[PDB]
């Protein structure tokens, strides 16, 4: 599947994340996530604050509290669809995800 983490500005990145994958693998794989925010999928950190767009939110795995926990807690432009893509899993029909990226990404 396509994927394209959005910046603050604007600016993004483009990976190619599968049925299963990520977008916070693939994007700790393409040197997204260059930070040090991994919570093993534990849930746990907040350096992976992020915004899906709209488009690949309800498409891709719909995550429940815990993951409105650790978005919750992010201190950026919360959305309706924010999301930690730790658990968005790019499937072949979401190719093409939109991902947008906070300027508080704590
Ligand atoms: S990788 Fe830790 S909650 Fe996102």
């Amino acid at each position: 599947s396509k994927v394209v983490y959005v910046s603050h500005d604007g600016t993004r990145r483009e990976l190619d994340v599968a049925d299963g994958v990520s977008l916070m693998q693939a994007a700790v794989s393409n040197g997204i996530y260059d930070i040090v925010g991994d919570c093993g999928g534990s849930a746990s950190c907040a350096t992976c604050h992020v915004y899906v767009n709209e488009a690949f939110t309800d498409k891709v795995p719909a995550a429940n509290e815990r993951e409105i926990g650790m978005l919750e807690c992010v201190t950026a432009e919360l959305k309706p669809n924010s999301r930690l893509c730790c658990q968005i899993i790019m499937t072949p029909e979401l190719d093409g995800i939109v991902v947008d990226v906070p300027d508080r990404q704590w």
